[PDB]
């Protein structure tokens, strides 16, 4: 239906899918450590893709820029993003740039596009399923939080900044599309929004054992002092992945032997009570809600 949840759409094509994505980036500064606006806008794009089991195909980018902003600048922003794309690989097809004499540095949008053999959505978790996330959780938020207030540590807070469909490809690759039920791009509101939109779309619930979500020691400590909890900021270089329960393992070790998912832990599994929510368990039994960031409770 003409005119006009928002992690990308899904469009069929004769006998394949379409999968169509947008999101546009005013991180600032522009340059954090480990990344970059032009990385960030080439990652997420093709995180949102990945998840949605899409082949990226094709990026459009459209910059807008202040009148005052430095060349080198400029430069340097769309080598990284030139870079970003090559490491998946997919072409960046299309642009459009615009300058403007507002007081502001640079916004970088990037529009995907990707094919999807076996489409994949965050409704399609099955009970007894496992929980898995590609790796460390919080990075991205709390290193950019941390250098934004001036706290710093003795091995650098980064973020993980990266496209991921490598890491999606390689679970594919060794246990079959038809055995990935769901997955999410924890960007926005973290882990805990993306557990909570599986677990509402699927109308499953979700048991999380709190002890088994990895959390760099530099990420607990930064976020305690932030006084924010790393579940509920932004990943730029993560998955969250739900499994048939007889291929969790395998899951599992296929992404561990990855770069960038060497870090990837089972952290709960899909239940048939409370379906709609997501329930955090402690090592001493405690449980509580894991809701996104914001409201409630009592």
């Amino acid at each position: 239906a003409g005119g006009e949840l928002d992690d990308g759409a899904t469009i069929p094509f004769g006998d394949k899918h379409i999968v169509f994505t947008i999101d546009g980036h005013t991180v600032k500064p522009l340059f954090f450590p480990g990344g970059d606006i032009g990385r960030l806008a080439v990652s997420g794009t093709v995180n949102d893709l990945a998840v949605m089991g899409a082949e990226p195909i094709a990026l459009a980018n459209s910059m807008i820029i202040g009148e005052g902003l430095d060349m080198e600048v400029l430069k340097r922003v769309l080598k990284s993003m030139d870079e970003t794309a090559r490491e998946v690989p997919v072409p960046i097809v299309t642009g459009d740039t615009k300058v403007v004499e507002d007081k502001i540095e640079m916004f970088v949008i990037t529009a995907g596009i990707g094919i999807a053999e076996h489409p994949v959505s965050d409704a399609g978790a099955k009970v007894g399923d496992a929980v898995l996330v590609s790796g460390t959780i919080g990075d991205h938020g709390i290193a950019l939080m941390s250098h934004r207030e001036g706290i710093a540590f003795e091995t650098e807070l980064k973020s993980d900044v990266a496209p991921i469909w490598d890491v999606v490809k390689a679970v594919a690759e060794t246990i079959g599309w038809e055995n990935i039920h769901a997955m999410k791009d924890p960007t926005r509101a973290g882990l805990s929004n993306a557990l909570n939109e599986i677990a509402r779309k699927s109308n499953v619930g979700i048991l999380v054992r709190e002890a088994d979500i990895p959390i760099r020691p530099e990420v607990r400590a930064a976020s305690e002092m932030l006084g924010i909890s790393p579940y509920d900021v932004a990943n730029e270089g993560k998955v969250v992945m739900v499994v048939a329960r007889e291929y969790a393992e395998e899951a599992l070790e296929a992404m561990r032997k990855t770069e960038k998912g060497r870090n990837a832990a089972i952290i709960g599994e899909v239940i048939a009570d409370y379906r709609g929510k997501v329930l955090l368990e402690t090592g001493i039994g405690g449980k509580r809600f894991m809701e996104p960031p914001e409201g409630d409770p009592v």
